[PDB]
């Protein structure tokens, strides 16, 4: 018996906030090619669809009374340069010279140092770009992730008011955060439970007064293979909070590491494909529809980060929880890198294109409701119309996932009845559909018998499995009702586009850059943040050698690798998009490269 899944368009229920777009990792180097390739491959998900790194040990990256800011400002920069902000865990020695919190003379330091590379970036970005930054406490306090650093009870609330007050001397709009850990029953989390009860009736170290400023509370939650179990745990932490500290009761919270499964390296075949792709969808679902869904009890959800930015390693270049999966080609003159797109990231592309209301949506198999705490789930979106850029849009993202198992003999058969669409110009839709059969980049690979150093023609292949399935944008039936049929396999996702036809055509492509890969081969990167509307069917890529189209396959990603078959690369590049109406935007500025 079927899935029947229900969407009122008419229906614009509250607002719908895209408060899972973060990602993280752990160096063990962040200036590395590996690492520029990576993040390009992160800024690259349109429309915003990532924007936090939150990174570790980042005060390693700076030396020691002043300071070398040479490394960090090279990562920061980095991070400027593909649209994304650091997730800014005051977390490291400086390079070995701190060493004690209960130091008097240190907890000065430390909060001189942090006033000192906050003022830095004001500089460098503006207050206006710094203040979204969120900045954070040393990484899972209560795990003695510390080196040789010493960090005891008292030493961590001189460290958090150090880094309160030394923010603070930088500027008042600056945002501050922590634990950062997993708040388990007291006498556990000490230092967690300890921080709390600091900030709310403690006394600042600086300022003798009581109370200090905490802008949220940030926990670490996994699911241990579970998608539902995340939340449940969350629960749990957030309402001992609410009755515990009562001033707290509308700080939001984080969960920055909200992963399936502890521990990243550990290679799992679900971690390859679209299984990790449509749990990570399924966790989003879940946390918005059974906690931030106005389900009388609301606690102060914002963000939601997958800690899976790290970089994989040999042999397990697939199996690991990375959003792309690295390839170290050692057998060229010189020894180069690339990488490949994950179901998990080109997903992230997927969910981004919801927009800030959530419809109305039910899922039910014969007569009996199902809520996203069952292996289908939906989150449909409507748009209000902004400029002449944009007209009206509804994002359904339907998936079906059971967590970490995937059924490659099972077919789940679903009846999308879609209803209440506003009238208006031009109505069309667009499917967009991923499983492990049709989008498995680890699939073709496999295909081709697992090559460790993959050739052009290989890496090619690998590729063309990134994008999802696409059909060409068909005219919406009369009455503003769509019914589908689709036959889903588990797991997969499916995300289904109404646009109606806006006044102006796109807006121009921007900032758009050639990345070297190897002799013939190169990245071409770019950003939407000027098209200014999500009705997009690809990118329209030229090339000039004296420009004609180069011929491929349609794509919104924001991210190209050109691998021509005359090893012809030499010359210019201009980049444009193209809407569900066949409309041409801007073209670029071209971009030279020089070989
Ligand atoms: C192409 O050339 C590149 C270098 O140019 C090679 O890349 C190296 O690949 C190996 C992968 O085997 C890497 O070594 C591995 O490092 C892992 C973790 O690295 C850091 O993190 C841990 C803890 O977080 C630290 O302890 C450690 O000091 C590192 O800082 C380890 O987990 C791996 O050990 C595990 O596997 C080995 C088997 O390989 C077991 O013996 C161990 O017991 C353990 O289970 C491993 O040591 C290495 O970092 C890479 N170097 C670089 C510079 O990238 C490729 O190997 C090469 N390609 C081919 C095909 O050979
Ligand atoms: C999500 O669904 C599962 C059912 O699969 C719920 O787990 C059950 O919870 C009840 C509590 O009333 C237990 O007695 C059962 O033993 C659980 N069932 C199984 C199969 O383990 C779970 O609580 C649901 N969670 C949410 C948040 O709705
Ligand atoms: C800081 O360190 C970098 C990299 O090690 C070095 O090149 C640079 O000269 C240093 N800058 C200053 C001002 O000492
Ligand atoms: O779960 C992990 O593998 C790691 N745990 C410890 C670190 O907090 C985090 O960066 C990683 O996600």
């Amino acid at each position: 018996a079927p899935h029947l899944v229900q969407v009122d368009a008419a229906r614009a229920l509250w607002p719908l906030r895209r408060f899972w777009r973060s990602t993280g990792f752990c160096p063990p180097y962040v200036l590395s090619w590996d690492q520029q390739l990576n993040l390009a491959y992160v800024g690259a998900v349109p429309h915003r669809g990532i924007k936090q790194v939150r990174t570790h040990w980042l005060l390693e990256l700076v030396t020691t009374l002043s300071y070398n800011f040479t490394h960090l400002d090279g990562y920061l920069d980095l991070l400027r340069e593909n649209q994304l902000l650091p997730g800014f865990e005051l977390m490291g020695s400086a390079s070995g010279h701190f060493t004690d919190f209960e130091d008097k003379q240190q907890v000065f330091e430390w909060k001189d140092l942090v006033s000192s590379l906050a003022r830095r970036y004001i500089g460098r970005y503006g207050l206006a770009h710094v203040s979204k930054w969120n900045f954070e406490t040393w990484n899972e306090p209560d795990h003695h992730d510390f080196d040789n650093v010493s960090m005891t009870m008292q030493g961590f609330l001189n460290y958090y008011d150090a880094c309160s007050e030394g923010l603070r001397a930088a500027s008042p709009a600056l945002r501050l955060g922590g634990p950062g850990d997993s708040f388990h029953t007291p006498p556990r989390s000490p230092l967690s439970w300890g921080l709390l009860r600091h900030c709310h009736d403690g006394t600042n170290f600086f300022t003798g007064e009581a109370g200090v400023r905490l802008d949220y509370i940030s926990l670490h939650r996994k699911g241990a293979r579970s998608s539902i179990s995340i939340l449940e745990q969350e629960k749990v932490v957030a309402q001992q909070i609410r009755q515990l500290f009562p001033k707290f009761a509308d700080t939001p919270i984080y969960n920055d590491e909200a992963d399936p499964l502890v521990g990243w390296s550990l290679p799992q075949p679900w971690r390859a494909d679209v299984t990790y792709a449509a749990m990570v969808v399924k966790v989003i679902a879940q946390h918005q529809n059974l906690l931030l869904a106005n389900t009388t009890s609301a606690f102060p959800y914002a963000l939601l980060s997958n800690d899976n930015a790290f970089l994989s390693y040999h042999p397990h270049p697939f199996a690991q929880r990375t959003l792309t999966a690295r390839f170290q080609v050692n057998n060229t003159r010189p020894p180069h890198v690339q990488l490949l797109r994950k179901p998990v990231l080109t997903a992230m592309g997927l969910l981004a294109l919801l927009d800030e209301e959530q419809l109305w949506a039910e899922v039910s198999q014969a007569g009996t409701v199902l809520d996203s705490n069952h292996t289908v789930g939906v989150l449909a979106s409507a748009h209000r119309p902004q400029g002449p850029a944009d007209a009206w849009r509804a994002a359904v993202l339907i998936y079906a996932s059971d967590d970490t198992r995937a059924h490659p003999n099972r077919s789940v058969a679903v009846t999308l009845r879609l209803r209440g669409v506003p009238p208006g110009p031009g109505l069309v839709y667009v499917t967009r559909y991923l499983d492990n059969g049709l989008c498995s980049p680890d699939g073709e690979w496999r295909r081709l018998g697992r090559p460790v150093f993959p050739t052009a023609e290989q890496f090619r292949r690998m590729r063309a499995a990134e994008d999802p399935v696409a059909a060409a944008p068909r005219p919406l039936p009369a009455g503003g009702r769509l019914t589908l049929r689709p036959a889903l396999r588990l797991p997969s996702l499916l995300l289904v586009h109404v646009c109606a036809r806006p006044e102006k055509p796109p807006g121009q492509v921007t900032r758009l850059r050639a990345l070297p890969l190897t002799q013939g081969q190169l990245v071409l990167v770019w950003s939407d943040e000027h098209v200014g509307s999500k009705c997009l069917w690809t990118y329209e890529i030229q090339f000039s050698q004296d420009y004609t189209p180069v011929s491929r396959k349609p794509s919104t990603f924001n991210l190209f690798v050109f691998s021509p078959d005359t090893g012809a690369v030499s010359g210019s590049y201009r980049v444009r998009a193209l809407d569900y109406w066949a409309r041409p935007g801007p073209f670029s500025d071209p971009v030279p490269y020089l070989e």
